[PDB]
């Protein structure tokens, strides 16, 4: 699941926002989320 539909800067903020717990980013920043 190493895919990035969003930039690292955004995913970083997503991760830094804990928004990686949202399905909105669990399928856009899964790589940052750690799904990969």
């Amino acid at each position: 699941a190493c895919k990035d539909n969003l930039p690292a800067a955004t995913c970083s903020n997503v991760k830094a926002n804990n928004n990686c717990s949202s399905e909105k980013y669990k399928t856009n920043c899964a790589k940052t989320c750690g799904e990969c």
